[PDB]
């Protein structure tokens, strides 16, 4: 495969439309920053999650904290401890690496990093605590719906059965998005 | 919440870019066909995935057979018997829906239904077969990112661990695209 020419279409607040020419076909390409999320586990087997609005389907889902690697050169588990304080007001002492996963192959290089927080702490000073299994079955009932959720929850869930185990933060982030944050269209 | 305006930013081959003002907020959209999947069983626990090529990442992921809803008024299980057939030449006596998911909720209305087929039968006349708590181990190692083929696997383990039940066809599919197959953009 090989790209004969890139064209940018569009660049807007979260992500910037290119087309490319490829070895010969067209392909359009949502660049985006990436994005990292949550699974805060408590001594308990149960994960916090929240319940947003998304436009993009009209109604809310029901989703694990999440923000956008829209830090430049901000490392994604800071990221990711940063919304996990900032969305259910948690500060964990253990950090592993649970899934990545590649949202939109088709149209889309953003790529979700998924991080299982452990040993948590209620710090500061709507969202809802589920039993992992309880969140298992809302997963395969279609009551969870954001893919980056259902990747987290049932593999948590793979963890708290012993199938798996979490991984070390320096796992590698394979399909880590570059290019929009590359562009820097801002200032 | 409330969308002021819409405005038309690109159509695409695949997609359409769109941006609207809500509640005031702008909100850019990537309007998707949706696609189908299927996780095909067969009478030994293994399913049958694709190792395609993702201009996206640069690079081929595994994956389920999977396609586009781009055959306007085409039922989704439709979509997927052909799909099934046409990428790994099989045919399933048994369909049932195991999970939908929101591959990009915070910019594309996409919306992912897998089917689980079973009673299979090699018709007609790169892939490979996989038991699935291999591939639920390949995904909690990251060698499967794809994050419909990540769903579908952990999906159909949860269901051959006992922990998870298939559901039927009419299964409702909440977020089902329409915005792009509306826009019928075409001849
Ligand atoms: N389609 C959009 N167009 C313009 N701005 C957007 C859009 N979508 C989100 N934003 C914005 O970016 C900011 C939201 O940032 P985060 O809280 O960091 O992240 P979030 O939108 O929740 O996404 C995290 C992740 O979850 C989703 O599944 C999404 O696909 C992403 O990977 C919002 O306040 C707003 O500015
Ligand atoms: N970014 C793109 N730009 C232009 N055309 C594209 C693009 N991406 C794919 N296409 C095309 O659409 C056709 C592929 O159709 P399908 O085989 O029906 O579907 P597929 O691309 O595999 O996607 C199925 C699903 O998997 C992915 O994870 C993707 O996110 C989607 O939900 C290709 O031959 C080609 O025309």
């Amino acid at each position: 495969f090989e790209t004969i020419s890139s064209e940018t279409l569009h660049t807007g607040a979260i992500f910037a439309l290119r087309r490319d020419q490829v070895r010969i076909v067209t392909r359009e390409v949502v660049e985006h920053f990436g994005a990292v999320a949550i699974v805060a586990m408590d001594d308990n087997g149960n994960i916090p999650m929240v319940y947003q609005y998304r436009h993009t389907y009209g109604r809310r889902l029901w989703e694990l904290p999440a923000g956008l690697l829209d830090v430049a050169g901000e490392p994604p588990h800071l990221t990711a401890a940063r919304e996990l304080r900032e969305e259910v007001g948690l500060q964990a002492s253990t950090w592993q690496v649970l899934v990545d996963l590649d949202t939109a192959p088709g149209f889309s290089d953003e790529s979700v990093r998924v991080y299982l927080a452990t040993g948590l702490r209620e710090v500061g000073r709507t969202m809802g605590w589920y039993p992992i299994a309880e969140a298992a079955r809302r997963v395969l009932r279609g009551e969870i719906v954001n893919s980056i959720a259902i990747a987290g929850v049932l593999a948590v869930h793979a963890v708290t059965t012993g199938f798996a185990q979490p991984r070390p933060l320096d796992t590698e982030w394979i399909d880590r998005p570059t290019a929009f944050a590359a562009r820097r269209a801002e200032r």
